[PDB]
């Protein structure tokens, strides 16, 4: 019956809409992604910007959202054609930018969890951790030396969010649970066609089914140089578990949680010298003003930096 089209600035197979356009959820539609959307295409191309200068607008009227898709679309062809000119393409392979890859994420999680329902009152997967995860990004430079692990990856969107903004080696989510994992192939999937679609470049990323505990994830933690763990409902066993594995890691090594797995406050003394601590800088880092805020209450977050030195220089202190 009725549909809305939106043309990918690359040529890549346009994304088609039903009408009526479908709801997510509260604060989320259709018709709200296609205008986003098109306002993050006009971010892409100055070009088309500059033909666009022309949309406030009416969602619920077909023929309202059509003149939208259309224009956007004929400027589209206008843009392809600018590009046969000597005029070049638009820089063929960037990184998106946080404001695209916030959208991009957006998308790909409505067009992915179909069913937002099977997921337990608790914030315990993280839902607008975007501009959080964000910030990490920020303050943990990140290299094509790094190697990045999301332990208990949910359906992905942090491993997808950190592969969209950083160039490490690889990126690997694990994730024990079943159906989350379910959703992550889903996640993937739309994923690689949401960034085809606006021509936008990503690191290597995997996401597995596994436990973190295993008796293969031992080694690979050791070799992992950057780890994110969001342990924040973990308890005793699971750190416990935790700074064993990371005992192993190598020297450099960042692990960036909600609780810390030593303190901050650690000097290091005869009976504290196999606690974890001995072989990591911790620090706390600042908050975000606008924190989710979990337990009704400003909650911060830890950088844990494997660096020896620290037991080393207290082998030298003993002269
Ligand atoms: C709460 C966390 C741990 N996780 C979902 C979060 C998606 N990714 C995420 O939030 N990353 C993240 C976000 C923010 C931060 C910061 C705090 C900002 C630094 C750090 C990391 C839960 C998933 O972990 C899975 N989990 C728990 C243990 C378990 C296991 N041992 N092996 C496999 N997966 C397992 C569990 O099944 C859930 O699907």
């Amino acid at each position: 019956k009725l549909e809305l089209r939106l043309k990918s600035p690359v040529g890549a197979e346009p994304a088609v809409y039903p009408w009526p356009l479908p709801v997510y959820d509260k604060h989320h539609d259709a018709a709200h992604e296609i205008i986003e959307t098109i306002r993050w295409v006009c971010e892409e191309i100055p070009d088309l910007k500059l033909a666009m200068e022309n949309y406030d607008y009416d969602t619920k009227s077909f023929e309202s959202m059509q003149r939208l898709c259309d224009k956007y679309n004929r400027a589209i062809d206008s843009i392809h054609q600018l590009w046969k000119g000597t005029t070049q393409p638009m820089k063929l392979n960037t990184r998106p930018s946080t404001g695209l890859l916030r959208h991009i994420l957006q998308q790909v999680y409505n067009h992915s969890v179909t069913d937002p329902e099977k997921l337990n009152s608790p914030e315990v997967y993280g839902e607008t951790s975007f501009d959080l995860v964000a910030q990490m990004i920020d303050e943990i430079k990140m290299t094509d030396d790094d190697l990045f692990v999301d332990l208990g990856s949910g359906v992905g969107q942090v491993v997808l969010q950190v592969a969209a903004a950083t160039n490490c080696k690889h990126h690997y989510g694990v994730e024990k649970a079943d159906i989350p994992a379910k959703y992550a192939e889903t996640m993937d999937r739309e994923f690689r066609k949401w960034m085809k679609w606006y021509g936008k470049k990503h690191a290597e990323y995997t996401l597995e089914r596994g436990d973190f505990l295993s008796e293969e994830w031992r080694e690979r933690i050791a070799n992992t140089s950057v780890i994110f763990v969001n342990n924040f409902a973990f308890g005793p066993e699971v750190d416990h578990q935790l700074k064993e594995r990371f005992a192993n890691m190598k020297e450099g090594g960042r692990i960036v949680s909600s609780k810390p797995f030593a303190p901050l406050n650690f000097r290091i003394n005869s009976r504290n010298l196999s606690d974890i601590g001995t072989i990591m800088r911790v620090v706390e880092l600042s908050p975000l003003k606008g924190s989710v805020s979990w337990t009704g209450k400003p909650v911060s977050y830890y950088l844990h930096t494997i660096d020896r030195t620290i037991l080393e220089n207290y082998f030298s202190s003993l002269k």
